[PDB]
């Protein structure tokens, strides 16, 4: 067909398949959640969306999804990140120092996918799904993330990570999960301090991008919630991955 309805990309090839095997696989690494059924998650998963208008989606679509996908985290490990997730991913993928939404089963199931229904049939749309500035924000994609994401930041504690992309136009960008969801959902009583990192990814030698002026804003709103911040420039992201593997080492 030469036009689709929606302007976004279509549900992910064999999406129900990728789900179900990501779901098989993370409950067979992390014992804690070693028993959960699979089938029924992805129940749950198709259940949120299916026969449903893909732009009248909430979060209480997700609410199955959410209950059997609950899991603990360890609070004061939490890594958040903003267009950077490769580097954030290669990180705690090295000794687990930190833990971002993608170590949990539910972000781990949807990372990277996109998926949408159609109202009033029960198929998967292949062919297209709402984009979320031309057709629709309450869409199948867009709730899930905002949702698991608010849970995840409610969840943390003590001192929290977050990695920025430095390379970019707005580094702090309050349009992001990270800034229009996961900023305002972190519990004062319990993060002491956000802690950005913020990734240069220009040539070598720098700014102090710890001054942008999106930082700024990023401090100005996390100071008023009453959590303390804090930053600091990874100039060379290759030098901070191998003195994460190797700190014994080389100029670390
Ligand atoms: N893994 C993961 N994906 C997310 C998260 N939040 C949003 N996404 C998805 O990541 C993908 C890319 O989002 P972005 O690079 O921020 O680009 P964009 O925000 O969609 O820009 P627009 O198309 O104009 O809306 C989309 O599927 C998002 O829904 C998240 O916390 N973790």
């Amino acid at each position: 067909r030469w036009r689709q309805t929606w302007s976004g990309p279509g549900t992910t090839k064999r999406f129900p398949e990728t789900v179900l095997a990501r779901c098989v696989k993370y409950t067979e690494i992390h014992p804690e959640m070693r028993h959960v059924d699979c089938q029924s998650v992805w129940d749950a998963f198709k259940g949120a969306f299916i026969s449903k208008h893909p732009c009248d989606i909430t979060e209480e679509d997700y609410q199955p999804l959410m209950k059997l996908g609950t899991q603990t985290v360890p609070c004061n490990k939490i890594l958040l990140w903003s267009r950077i997730k490769d580097l954030a991913h290669q990180f705690t993928q090295v000794q687990r120092d930190m833990f971002t939404l993608e170590d949990t089963l539910l972000g781990y199931l949807a990372d990277d996918l996109t998926w949408c229904g159609e109202f009033d049939t029960s198929k998967i749309n292949y062919q297209s799904c709402p984009d979320w500035r031309k057709d629709c924000s309450n869409n199948p994609v867009s709730v899930f993330w905002k949702t698991v994401s608010r849970r995840f930041a409610e969840a943390a504690c003590d001192v929290v990570h977050v990695m920025l992309d430095g390379s970019r136009s707005k580094i702090f960008d309050k349009d992001s999960t990270f800034g229009s969801v996961e900023v305002h959902n972190l519990q004062p009583e319990k993060v002491q301090t956000l802690e950005a990192w913020v990734i240069h990814g220009g040539r070598e030698d720098s700014r102090d991008l710890c001054q942008d002026p999106t930082i700024k804003e990023l401090e100005s709103i996390i100071s008023k919630r009453n959590i303390q911040f804090s930053c600091k420039n990874i100039y060379r992201p290759d030098k901070f991955l191998q003195c994460v593997k190797n700190p014994e080492d080389s100029s670390c």
